[PDB]
């Protein structure tokens, strides 16, 4: 219904809710003030971070777990480009979120001295949607639009400059309904039927997981399929988490990372590999496409073609829809080819070398293999898992298959360190009954630390844990390969335990292997924020380094 | 198609134009892109040299409108860039899917002291990428292909450094596939079969992709079927006509009297097809209080005035063809919507009533009469922009060629001349009719040496008024005096006879039909020029929203 | 001029435009900008017409060029602006001082589903923005001015959208005014004056800005005083010429054998003045073995090549006489420098030999030779780009001329006829000679009907090849074989006599000379079409670099 | 002299000291690594921070005081973006700050695939200047037009995207002398 609003901050929360928005996260100033007021008077939590980084982090958690679109909101200038990096991030994994950002008057006249910085420009190569209101009326649609641009297709981030007298002046308009997700249709059916009769005809099939494939629209579709053909299946990293070796035994690894994976053996013997929610981008076709294989694409979206990505059937439409269809067409379970049963042998074997559960390991500092050791025994399919980019990602990227978590938030193209933290207190809030467990080294650790205010302000059931070794390991490592010397990856070491407790956040420093199991234990059950701080032995990494592709 | 090792990447461009079925590219050759010009030679892509670029992105987009693939546009560096924005922003309006190749200085010289022409046609393309990668040069030059061609059509620039083209290169060819999506949900369908069932005032909204050929069949057995009226916007024009569906209630978004408005203001239920709110402001028809279903190959680009109840996304022909057997009965009018239809045929009558009219200059109907007499189901109907265009317009009811190119969001001038060529080229058997004012006739007027050189069978007319009428009359209604929209006089006989076209201008009444005629019988290029009055055109644009 | 309650803003432009002394408009009337041309009607300013958008902003440049003041260029919303484009990067190029005022859409429709012109505009421009507060109008019209036309000069673009030049406005007009900028430091002159006391082998390099009429006097002055040779660019192309200095080492930029060159390669000490890299690559003269000065209204835009050694910034007529002042005496030439010039001067001796050239086709030589006979002291000659272009540059030593625009970093054809208008515009008194090719000629001939409504005293010369030679050649050399640069032939002289102007067509050796005569002598427009035979043209395009 | 350098980011530090820089703030990255590690073999003192940020805002003050810009030094990607608002912040306030960020090889597919970030335009709208080198040949130029852009005129940030293949390899070329202030 067309009403008057005394603002359009009213309009815009409105239309927040009719989103189905259940928090917002942000930092308020003059500029977009009146929204964050406006919020007063509704259902929806305002959430105040300490760092708009921040910010754009939790809701990008909690749109990558609920499928819709989290939110922030910022002030104008600073408050916008503080951003920034949280929305390529967001953008760059598919994560759908909407920014809402405050921006000088329409008719300022800073404006066209170019006193204030152009947002939408400075937002446009990171974002899928970025877009200025200069039309009060057309307020609810442009925020509309940005959750239909943020959440459908292959998600991403979507930024919407407020002008301040637009959120502040009245304005006449209804909320637009939110339609959601549109009705699209599975793929043709004769298209279905020919890969149907290509499955029945493969000797060596195998499904290649992307991105939107991971989505829990698809969560039901996809492992209905697998259980119905018992097809191998690997992973890019965008889709970690769709599948893992304890659920599926024909699970052949994540690809992307590591040069030994059964999955890229497999999509090398391929005779027919199918992609679900697939992009090139998720991982070099190069590296595995020997166009030895019939190539089927599967996804909301047609293929971006391109040398080694020229799929040879392309069902483009709804995955979940196209996916059970194709699961009503399979007679049968595949019967390994010898060749594949012996490379999941293989895969089994190596998972058998990479496993200490025997050794001893009490080095101190530790040894990362016994940190990765003690992580599993505290994380299980009712634990939440969020990782931080350093040494360590690779450490825990190598043992995925081992850790049993509800989820896990580890992808990270662009390698933005400062993500678990924040990654989950949103992954919390999501879900407050459960508990969640956050991973970092001491650089990452430092970026997004001021939001342990935060979680203790809302007694987050968050344990975060610090990998200690005083410098920034990843770029080290790579520095010394490549030049036999370090420049710019040191620095000093701190009191975290202190550093934890000042805040109001349980704190603990392990100081010997032996204590670290009853640490993490001790940590997991305190009901709120801890940290932990463990103190690493990173002298074996090469011997790690040199798995990776 | 297997990597290979190619001497230039020219060489690799070329074939992937052949792998993408181009016949013919068009442009204006510079050093930066001449590689690619020399390969065509050896290609079986026939070079088509034209006189502005600007053209080259018009006769592109005509050959993508007609063949729903792309046409192509080769310019080189910096000014041959430049000159083919305007051309590109249009085609991208209209939908047509067009490709155009630029040339660009060396990679090298890209920061030294080199126009940055991808940043110039974001803003209005769909798809905008500099090769940077050698050995992506196919790569990125399928995907403008695919860009330009899929969801809502639309144009694609890509930049060609020279190094890059003119330096060995390699990879493989990619083979092109409108890939297989599927009719919308059965559910859904069957949902808005419901809908129609319960409604008693329901019509059809025809949009740009309704009027595309792979929906011709489906679109026909729908309305065939159920029989409700139907009403199209002008980029969808050509969908359906009067003839063929006696529930047509006209072309909407221009005139404030027809049919299709009232019956949409009076729709309990307004199914939308192919339709995007850019085509027809929303706000214009949608009262609100009529449930609202979308139909199109993408989601809706919802707006305030623009919020479906019902979301079909996904192959319109096969959604069509579902709800059309999930259709048991033709609709019964109402005796409002019977009546708004009776008065559309009461005014079409009044329409052509309006009768000997042998003044000179020319008045605008007695023209239109005769163009609709010289046009016939196997002629290509070009429109540019002006006041002759509103005139056509109002009278599309009663024009019957094989297709009409008209629409024009920008309102660029200049378009027709080019767009015809570009028809022609297609259809090289069948003629085409092109119509101008003198001022957009000047504009693309250049391509007659091209039409010669190519022997189109091309015949324009230009409404001479010696003005830039359309702003005048809206300069009178708003200022009563005119500024800035009044030209002196040419002689359009003689500037068609020095390109070596027939030329004719008609210099009273009773010569018109006869000129035309003559015109007509030339088998090759050919112009008339004709003296319009436009004193009753203020009496036409009252009709207007 | 207080502030004033305005009753449209574009009132307000208006009077700005006024206050900056604009004497008239060039460009297309549109909706969206309507009100600006209205405005006009009571305005002392003169609009003018252009029958396309490129050429208004072609004009603008030549009336700012010559008058140190912004040409203006008003066009409409959407193709209105697109179409500007390349004219205002060609404007940028140059250094020539242009402001485009472009209409747009309600600023509340900018988002509504308008392009953005800002975006598209930035790139080829010194200043762009768009009006989106209404009290900063004057502001913003105002600073397009200052941006325009100070520092090195280049185009301005401003958007105005409908509602703001079309509702009410307050303020006021803001008065006009170079600022004040001193000579460089009188210590940074006593150093230059040492080193050229220091120097054997010194040598001047002019720039655009040397070219400017308020160095004209000093420059003399400092060129008199120590009479040390000199180059130039060819956007300094007409600053100083062979008649009234005999130690003119030609201008650099294009042949290959310019004592220019040689001299600057042999220089110890190189006194560039106005000048930027941009404008002659430092690679190809700079050997970074002399002590380089630079000296210009702005610091140097450093390259690689392009370090100085002692930069003098601020008002160069000003630094040039103090310069002038601190010199005692006349330099005493080099042994290898004075070779040099008088290599020139046999070289000069050599090209005017090449002699009874009546084949037909006209060899290029004998219509240089013709055109250099109807150009005079009081003539301004404009020039195309080109094969035409490289023979007329090949002799501009012998060409006697009040002034040549042919400097075209961009390369940009269809340039010559309208800077003719905007030239004739400024000195109405005077005649104006273009030259193009045919088809240089075809992409902005549409301005003949302009020129016959203004009854402008210019006269255009084609020389016709039916094809686009400049780039054949280029693929001859490098391909040895053509493509996409052959057309049809025309017949010029109908064609220009279908606008009203006096065409005519030279049909033989004999009548080239009275042809150009009977042109040259009608008081009104006039073009001459000149059959060429560009065979020879291997053995010129030899001379290049 | 027109020298051979082994890589870029050898040129690109000796400019660096050319133009009397004395420490560099900043975070080390795989794309940019090469200039931290030159950095080693030079008078110019390596300062790591714990956010780029703050790197922005240190050299910031740094060119309040000296007149002369101070220089952040960060990787592509995020440790780009971390900059801009610091970058917004010296424009702002007018002082004079150079920032080198490294970036994806210059033919890096992901280059195409917008899998990495237009940095040059997001910097734009908060710097008098900001390009990125992709000729090897212009290293030593653009650097030093950077601390020009940055100090002269009226203050402000520059920002120079590096691609890593640029800094990593070869080139030909001699520093060029800060001239410093034009001589107005
Ligand atoms: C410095 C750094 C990382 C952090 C490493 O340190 P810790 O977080 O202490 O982990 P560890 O490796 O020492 O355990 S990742 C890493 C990455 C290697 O590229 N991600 C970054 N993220 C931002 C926002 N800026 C710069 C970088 C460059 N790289
Ligand atoms: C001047 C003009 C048009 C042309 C009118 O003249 P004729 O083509 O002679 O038609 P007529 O109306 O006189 O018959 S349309 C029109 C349009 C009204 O907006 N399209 C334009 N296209 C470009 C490329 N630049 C400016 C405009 C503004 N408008
Ligand atoms: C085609 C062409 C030129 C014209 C040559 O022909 P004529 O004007 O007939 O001269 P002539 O050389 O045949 O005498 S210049 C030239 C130039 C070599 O780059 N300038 C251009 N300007 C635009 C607006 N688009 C493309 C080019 C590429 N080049
Ligand atoms: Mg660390
Ligand atoms: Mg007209
Ligand atoms: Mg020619």
């Amino acid at each position: 219904p067309v009403r008057q609003w005394a603002h359009g901050a009213d309009l815009v929360v409105s239309q927040l809710e009719a989103q189905g928005v259940r928090q917002v996260f942000g930092i308020p100033g003059a500029k977009i003030d009146k929204v964050f007021d406006s919020l007063l008077d509704s259902s929806i939590r305002i959430i105040p971070v300490r760092h708009e980084a921040n910010a754009a982090f939790m809701a990008a958690a909690v749109g990558r777990i609920t499928g819709k679109a989290g939110v922030a909101l910022v002030t104008s200038g600073p408050g916008c480009s503080n951003l920034i990096t949280g929305m390529a991030t967001a953008n760059s994994e598919g994560d759908p979120v909407v920014a809402l950002g405050g921006a000088v008057k329409r008719a300022d006249k800073a404006k066209q001295v170019h006193q204030s910085m152009d947002t939408v420009a400075m937002f446009s190569p990171v974002t899928k949607y970025a877009i200025e209101v200069t039309a009060p009326d057309a307020l609810a649609e442009v925020v509309s639009n940005a959750f239909r641009a943020a959440e459908q297709g292959r998600p991403g981030s979507a930024f919407v400059s407020l002008p301040q007298d637009v959120v502040d002046g009245p304005v006449s308009g209804k909320v637009l309904p939110a339609s959601g997700a549109p009705q699209m249709g599975a793929a043709p059916d004769d298209a279905i039927d020919q890969v149907a009769k290509l499955i029945a005809q493969a000797k060596n099939p195998i499904f290649l997981l992307g991105l939107m494939a991971s989505q829990p629209e698809n969560s039901k579709a996809l492992r209905r399929l697998l259980e119905t053909s018992h097809i191998p299946v690997t992973s890019t990293y965008q889709a970690a988490g769709a599948v893992n070796q304890d659920n599926f035994s024909r699970f052949a690894g994540r690809v992307g990372l590591f040069n030994n994976q059964a999955g890229d053996r497999l999509l090398q013997l391929a005779d027919l590999v199918i992609c679900i929610g697939y992009s090139p981008v998720e991982y070099e076709p190069a590296m595995w496409n020997s166009g030895n294989a019939t190539l089927v694409h599967i996804d909301v979206l047609p293929a971006y073609e391109e040398r080694n990505y020229t799929p040879d059937v392309e069902l483009v439409g709804d995955i979940a829809g196209t996916l059970n269809k194709l699961a009503q067409n399979i007679d049968h379970r595949l019967v390994l080819s010898p060749q594949a049963a012996e490379i999941l042998r293989d895969r089994q074997h190596q998972r058998e070398l990479l496993d200490r559960r025997g050794a001893q390991l009490n080095q101190f500092a530790l040894h990362p293999l016994r940190i990765v050791r003690a992580m599993q025994d505290i994380v299980n399919s009712d634990v939440t898992l969020t990782v931080d980019m350093g040494s360590f990602h690779i450490w825990i990227a190598r043992y995925l298959y081992t850790f049993r978590a509800r989820q896990v938030m580890i992808s990270n193209g662009q390698q933005t360190m400062g993500v678990a933290l924040p990654w989950a207190i949103g992954a919390w809030l999501v879900n407050p009954e459960r508990k969640v467990v956050s991973v970092s080294g001491d650089g990452g650790f430092l970026q997004s630390s001021m939001e342990l205010e935060t979680a203790v302000r809302l007694k987050a059931n968050v344990l975060h844990l610090i990998w200690v070794d005083n410098g920034y390991n990843m770029v080290a490592i790579q520095e010394e390969k490549k030049y036999q010397r370090l420049s710019g990856v040191e620095f000093g070491p701190m009191d975290f335990k202190a550093y934890a407790e000042s805040f109001g956040a349980k704190g603990f420093a392990v100081e010997s292997a032996e204590a670290l199991e009853p640490t993490l234990r001790a940590a997991m059950d305190v009901d709120g924020p801890a940290v932990v701080a463990i103190p690493v032995d990173y002298r074996d990494n090469p011997l790690l380094m040199g798995q990776l592709h």
